[PDB]
């Protein structure tokens, strides 16, 4: 499970497809007009993520948006490949746009100093807070989710079977990771951004949470047990909670070890 690993794609529920590789969550909402994915994993990755839209039956022409959680290699090193691949738009929060067209994270990153470069990408635009991305049936909701990149967005969606629907969340990274020579009690925009984040998520209509990391959300064991009980076993209203909860510990032990 590897960031660039192979990994056989799965539908999730309804038009919801894993398609990400054994590391790193991607996902193919799926309809007739043409398909929207979201994240591209790592360069590498980008040709498991391709090969498994296509095994799931798919056109990488019919793909129109890529949307970016946020901009570091392990999620976003895939995109540029995947752009070119498809012929995609790329929407980011506004202030990961650069990042993904350059390739480069800025020093604002807590990382900085620390992160690898990736692709840059063409065709990337600004989506903002509360944004609706649309198309055909396909509607898609922007959540501001800033902290672990000042552009970070958590997307949700709607995804039904024979009219039986779920609420289902591609949820950004809310990790406060950073460089050595980084004090998180230096930086409080930062500081205050993930906990708004936290809070934003917590509060998210959330039956099906897909993690950017897909273990955070305990994807594998999931599908394990969907193997028996089906895709309820993805479900789980309390995961947004579970991953927000998670994230304010991450950065409360942090705090304290910087006293
Ligand atoms: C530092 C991490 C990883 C990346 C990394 O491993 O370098 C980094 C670029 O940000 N990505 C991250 C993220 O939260 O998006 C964070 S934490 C993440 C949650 N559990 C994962 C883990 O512990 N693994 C060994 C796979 C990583
Ligand atoms: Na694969
Ligand atoms: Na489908
Ligand atoms: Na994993
Ligand atoms: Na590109
Ligand atoms: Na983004
Ligand atoms: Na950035
Ligand atoms: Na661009
Ligand atoms: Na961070
Ligand atoms: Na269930
Ligand atoms: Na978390
Ligand atoms: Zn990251
Ligand atoms: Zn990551």
């Amino acid at each position: 499970r590897d960031w660039s690993s192979p990994q056989q794609p799965f539908t999730i529920y309804g038009n919801t497809h894993y398609v990400g590789t054994g590391g790193i969550s991607a996902v193919l909402l799926s309809s007739p007009q043409g398909h929207i994915l979201v994240d591209g994993t790592t360069e590498k990755g980008a040709q498991v993520v391709a090969a498994n839209i296509r095994a799931m039956g798919f056109k990488l022409s019919d793909v129109k948006y890529i949307l970016s959680t946020h901009s570091h290699e392990d999620h976003a090193g895939g995109i540029s490949a995947m752009q070119k691949l498809t012929g995609a738009t790329v929407l980011a929060g506004a202030a990961n746009v650069d990042t993904l067209r350059t390739g480069v994270s800025p020093k604002s990153d807590p990382q900085f100093g620390s992160l690898s470069n990736f692709p840059g990408s063409a065709k990337v635009r600004a989506v903002a807070d509360g944004e609706l991305v649309k198309l055909g049936p396909l509607a898609v909701k922007a959540h501001a989710t800033p902290g672990h990149t000042e552009g970070g967005i958590t997307w949700t969606w709607q995804s039904c079977e024979q009219g039986k629907c779920k609420d289902v969340v591609f949820a950004d990274s809310l990790t406060a990771v950073s460089a050595d020579s980084y004090r998180f009690s230096d930086h409080p925009e930062v500081v205050a951004s993930l906990r708004g984040s936290f809070e934003a998520v917590e509060k998210l209509s959330c039956d099906i949470a897909i993690a950017a990391h897909p273990e955070v959300n305990d994807m594998w064991t999931r599908q394990q047990r969907a193997a028996k009980e089906g895709n309820s076993a993805y479900v789980d209203n309390g995961a947004c909670r579970a991953i927000a909860a998670a994230g304010r510990k991450r950065l409360e032990t942090r705090l304290a070890s910087e006293k």
